[PDB]
């Protein structure tokens, strides 16, 4: 039913990998060059993570970028997420696959 989820929006380090962006698991459809995010499943994320803006700061190089949760990363926990490759280039390099980024949600 209803659930007024009040998440403590706090900057914390986690993992952030790129995926092939085309159709988000929420009501968004974006290309690879865009800056959107795939967050841990809405079951675990209370539903209210879908459509949230998230600032991600790759701690490896200190590179800060921002992407909006449009998709749901299924096979990952609340310390590891996915994102657009275009955004992941702004965090670091595609060759890394995953990077340790400081995300706030």
């Amino acid at each position: 039913g209803h659930a007024p989820a009040e998440k403590r929006s706090t900057t914390r380090e986690g993992r952030g990998t790129w995926y092939d962006t085309g159709l988000g698991a929420c009501g968004w459809n974006n290309v690879n060059s865009d800056t959107v995010i795939a967050l841990s499943p809405s079951v675990y994320s209370g539903g209210s993570h879908c459509g949230q803006t998230v600032t991600v700061t790759n701690v490896v190089t200190g590179a800060k970028a921002t992407g909006t949760v449009a998709d749901e990363c299924p096979g990952c926990g609340p310390n590891d997420i996915d994102m657009t490759p275009g955004l992941f280039q702004q965090l670091g390099s595609l060759d890394e696959g995953v990077l340790t980024v400081s995300w706030t949600l």
